[PDB]
């Protein structure tokens, strides 16, 4: 679902759309969500409703858009989970690096926004994070459970502003030859943080998902708040 009237253009001129809230309280910074393989649905409802109500507002722009606009999957639904991965393997991440940093541009800018824009992503939103933090668009980025950063490795230092990232270390997209590599790796730049979750999986801080974990779901999401409040005025 995405908020109607919103669109957002990309530095290729594609134009997209993105659910957006805002809290009663503004101006306020501003936070762009990064999508996982679903699209903007339930759980991308759900992370804009806990931003808003810590504070910011939420932008989560339709990064599908240039395969599928408005594709929004149910990950308990076996064939949605189907259509999700074939999404995911077609995906340009570069196109979807330069959507998210055309989002973070309009986020700027708003009549709710303070002028200060935080990004948080899960999975490929999380991969997608890192990539953003290596080109410096946003103030403060956060992945939960980013795929594939150990191949990325060589941008780490170009990581300029601050990142986060959230890891279980029962995640299997991230299995132990990855998360040395990742540690060691971010270890080199003190603005990058990594913190594994000893006892989580995938998709830990999604309340319906099987991988949920409310210790780790809640110890990662104040570690996140934490981290984006100096984002505010």
């Amino acid at each position: 679902m995405l908020t109607e009237g919103i669109s957002i253009q990309s530095y290729d001129g594609h134009t997209f759309g993105a659910l957006v809230g805002s809290p009663a309280k503004a101006p306020a910074p501003v936070i762009v969500i990064a999508q996982d393989i679903f699209g903007v649905n339930a759980f991308m409802r759900e992370t804009v409703s806990w931003l808003v109500d810590q504070g910011y507002a939420a932008v989560c722009p339709d990064l599908y858009a240039r395969q599928a606009p408005g594709t929004a999957l149910d990950p308990q639904d076996e064939r949605q989970r189907e259509q999700a991965y074939k999404l995911w393997q077609a995906f340009d991440m570069e196109a979807g690096v330069g959507d998210l940093e055309a989002a973070i541009r309009y986020a700027r800018h708003q009549p709710y926004s303070n002028g200060k824009v935080g990004l948080v992503g899960y999975s490929l939103g999380g991969a997608l994070a890192f990539l953003v933090a290596s080109k410096g668009y946003v103030d403060r980025a956060v992945g939960y459970y980013g795929v594939g950063l150990e191949k990325q490795l060589n941008k780490v230092p170009e990581v300029k502003h601050p990142a986060l990232f959230h890891m279980g270390g029962q995640d299997h997209f991230v299995p132990a030859p990855s998360r040395q590599l990742i540690t060691e790796g971010f270890g080199a730049n003190p603005l990058l943080q990594v913190h594994w979750y000893e006892e989580a999986g995938h998709s830990f801080a999604r309340t319906g998902s099987s991988g949920y974990v409310a210790s780790a779901a809640a110890l990662a999401n104040e570690r996140t708040l934490d981290f984006l409040v100096p984002l505010q005025s």
